[PDB]
């Protein structure tokens, strides 16, 4: 989705990186916005609590802001990688158009390509890659990665000290499901199946075991 937020956000982050300070009007310059549309805007991101403007006017991106702008430059990153390395389009034009592809590529996406590029270091420009870390390249709740579909996955966290009841820890350990185990997950209550054994697990574990996509 083409927000505008997120290139408000891009914007501020793009600035903060070649040392400028990220204050309205030079925001204002580099989108082409006037005066009164930025005001519009960033009052409006206030209310979101994405951004904070500073004593000083300039504006400051709260952690949820940083978050998703970090997001949106490591999508546009990854989109120029791939402009250039593997689809080949004219370097004098692979910027304008990650500018757009930013807005619309998936986590997905990127995961896979991390894994087809051949170095997500840094863009064609000169920059490093950020959020890579955050992109997962700990994990996904069980409860949101489970779907009316199986499909494997890995065990990142079981975090079992988070755990009131404990009754389940045996099953875990008997269909031999540990930290950095592949196992098969699935809607239905979630069931997370390995070593030939089906464990279905009650809210607290499906709501706390993290796992990272396959
Ligand atoms: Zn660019």
């Amino acid at each position: 989705l083409v927000d505008t937020t997120e290139m408000y956000l891009r914007t501020i982050y793009e600035l903060e990186e070649e040392g400028v300070t990220p204050l309205r009007a030079r925001i204002a310059e580099r989108l082409e916005q006037s005066g009164p549309t930025v005001s519009q805007t960033v009052a409006r991101m206030e209310r979101d609590g994405l951004v904070v403007v500073a004593s000083d006017r300039s504006l400051q991106m709260t952690p949820t802001g940083r978050t998703l702008a970090t997001a949106v430059m490591r999508k546009h990153r990854l989109a120029e990688r791939l402009l250039t390395d593997i689809i080949g389009l004219d370097i004098n034009k692979v910027h304008d158009e990650a500018c757009r592809w930013e807005h619309v590529m998936s986590d997905e996406v990127e995961r896979r390509l991390v894994k087809v590029l051949k170095d997500v270091s840094r863009s064609p420009f000169g920059n490093p890659i950020p959020g890579l870390d955050e992109l997962g390249v700990p994990g996904t709740r069980v409860i949101d990665a489970a779907t009316s579909m199986p499909r494997k996955v890995r065990i990142v966290q079981i975090n079992e000290i988070f755990q009131v009841e404990t009754d389940q820890f045996t099953q875990l350990l008997d269909a031999d499901i540990r930290v950095g185990s592949e196992v098969e997950i699935v809607d239905r209550h979630i069931t997370l199946s390995h070593n030939g054994k089906d464990v279905e697990l009650l809210d607290d574990l499906a709501h706390t075991i993290r796992i990272e996509e396959l």
